[PDB]
């Protein structure tokens, strides 16, 4: 029995995702809870919503099945004129509907999944300004503001700066965590150690992702991962399966075992 | 104690020279037996000798230290005549030199460390002829042949063969088996358990290599590699280390502890 909790995209194929292809949820989130996950990380806001639903009934909903309300993905990305600007007020006014929302479901994080490479050091320096401005409202509304990576931050922009480091290097540690995706890190040719090592307490979450379940591809070292977790300042982690060996609930349910048997992954987090 | 061998290349910093001595492993032979290495590959091969050294001299000072004389890498790559004329017959004359070398100081393996990523199909093709014909060669003085890769080997040949996948499948087993690097597997965006379920008993060694320290940098997952092993036909397995965080013999015994400690990595694998 170990606190683990479980990225709702891993079960999008059932519910749906990113404001499609829904289906009720609930008997899902039973069987997930069933499985042993303790939390979730939504994968579906929209318009003060989650999957559709106020934050109420969401947050109802998860509770029904004793499982923690935790985090969430979403996101709202700079247009071009507000990168060139450099002004990205408008932007603000969707914030704060999604902060009340998120609040009102009992979110401890919110995670922005996907920012694009930008083009220069002045485009990367204004989506830190903008990271800054949400962690900060985040912040005033109790919740932590964080980011989640793919591969492509990996890459250098204007052949100067790593993305993901510029980004960490240029944000407020209290505005912005890295809620770090081991396996993608492993894509782009990087060390999650090494990264623990160089920013010290900004991963306050890890996905713990792999090609497909969990621990079964030999590409993910989650043995060092975990071992350097105090390093990191992991709080929580969330495991997320995109690729299945077998159905869907076979691949999630194996991939917990793997965490719940694994001797270095501890009990708790928090 | 578990049987663990040790890539020599992995202390090509503590081979020194002193007086007449221009390659004096003998020290470094102890450490490592003294460390607890079990065997050894070879990184030292040309005309007939070992380190400068005669077949008998090697084995005998390798086996003064307890250590088994296991494997080594050598190779010779095919000019761009042999390619072109596909005929590499010339090489061939290298191959029983070093074969009769390596039968002499008792190797029970022979691997080539490395081969281009030739431009066609036709080119590779030539390859595996010329690895087909080095590991019947081998095998008729009673030495398994094995290939070792990096990444490049990930590639695609024309864009249609994976380069790794097109060697295996045009190379006979008793000719020719991967030795292979888990960690330039992942670095090519490979999975080695998927290898390994892709050609069954065709990997009889492992370079278990890292980043740096073998099991410290979260990129390779030993733990599903391990639990792989049997279907991969694993024989014997050999740390590897390039680049350290410490000075060399506290890395390579760093590395060797976190297998031995590692309840995944059995006692022999042979
Ligand atoms: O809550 C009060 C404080 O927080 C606000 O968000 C403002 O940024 C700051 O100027 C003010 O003093
Ligand atoms: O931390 C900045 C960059 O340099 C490091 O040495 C790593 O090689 C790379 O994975 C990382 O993106
Ligand atoms: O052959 C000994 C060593 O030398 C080579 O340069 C390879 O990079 C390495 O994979 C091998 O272990
Ligand atoms: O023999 C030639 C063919 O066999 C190889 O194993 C591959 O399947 C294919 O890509 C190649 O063209
Ligand atoms: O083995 C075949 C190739 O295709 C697979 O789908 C993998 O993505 C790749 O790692 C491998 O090289
Ligand atoms: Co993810
Ligand atoms: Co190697």
């Amino acid at each position: 029995k170990k606190d683990i909790g479980i990225q709702l995209y891993s079960v999008r194929d059932l519910i749906g995702s990113f404001g499609r292809n829904q289906h009720d949820y609930k008997p899902v989130l039973k069987a997930l809870a069933d499985m042993g996950y303790t939390s979730i990380e939504a994968a579906s806001y929209n318009d003060g919503k989650f999957y559709g639903n106020t934050p109420e009934e969401f947050r109802r909903d998860v509770e029904a099945v004793g499982m923690k309300v935790l985090s969430s993905h979403c996101g709202k990305g700079l247009s071009d004129e507000e990168l060139a600007s450099g002004d990205f007020s408008e932007s603000m006014k969707w914030w704060d509907q999604c902060i009340a929302a998120h609040k009102a479901a009992g979110m401890e994080y919110i995670v922005t999944p996907y920012l694009p490479v930008p083009k220069t050091l002045k485009e990367m320096q204004t989506y830190c300004d903008y990271l800054n401005a949400i962690g900060k409202k985040c912040r005033e509304a109790g919740i932590k503001y964080g980011y989640h990576n793919h591969a492509h931050e990996f890459q250098k922009i204007e052949d100067k700066a790593v993305m993901l480091d510029y980004m960490i290097e240029n944000t407020d540690p209290e505005n912005l965590f890295i809620e770090l995706d081991v396996y993608w890190a492993v894509m782009g040719k990087a060390s999650p150690v090494d990264y623990f090592h160089k920013y010290p307490g900004r991963f306050k979450m890890l996905h713990i992702k792999d090609r497909r379940e969990i621990g079964q591809s030999g590409m993910v070292g989650f043995d060092a991962i975990f071992e350097n977790a105090k390093t990191a300042g992991v709080e929580n982690i969330i495991v997320e399966v995109e690729q299945y060996s077998y159905d869907v609930e076979k691949s999630v349910k194996l991939s917990l075992d793997y965490l719940l048997e694994a001797p270095f992954v501890k009990a708790s987090y928090s």
